């Protein structure tokens, strides 16, 4: 049981083989979820499930640099369901973040921010009950 928005420090940033696991339940009438891997004010990796973008469900991924969003990467696959418990796993790999939801691979996001060891916070926000947020080295 955690308060949202929640900040998970990532000491010394991220590194390949670091696995971040987020457990929570989507609220009933959810509109959005966001994970923001931050390098100071920059957002190295924004992972943003949108439950009603012109009556479609889509996950938007992006990077924010000097307060400007870049070019979005969008996937059709949408494994979240309002009202239901989920698990998000983000595994840092040498070239990308690799995301699985409920043990199924979902997407990869190539590293735009290169200074992995400065991506030192994860913000978790949106329309969820957040149960836990943690990391481990695999």
């Amino acid at each position: 049981m955690l308060i949202v928005p929640y900040n998970l420090p990532l000491p010394g940033g991220v590194v390949p083989r670091m696995l971040i696991t987020i457990l929570g339940t989507v609220k009933p009438n959810a509109n959005r979820i966001a994970l923001d891997f931050q390098r100071g004010n920059d957002v190295a990796f924004h992972f943003n499930p949108r439950f009603n973008e012109n009556n479609r469900r889509v996950i938007v991924c992006n990077t924010k640099l000097d307060n400007n969003w870049g070019r979005e990467e969008r996937q059709s696959v949408f494994p979240f369901e309002s009202g239901k418990p989920f698990k998000i796993q983000v595994l840092v790999e040498p070239d990308h973040f690799k995301v699985a939801v409920n043990d199924a691979h979902l997407l990869q996001y190539n590293h735009r921010v290169k200074k992995l060891n400065e991506i030192s916070k994860l913000g978790i926000s949106g329309d969820i009950d957040l149960t836990s947020a943690s990391y481990t080295m695999i």
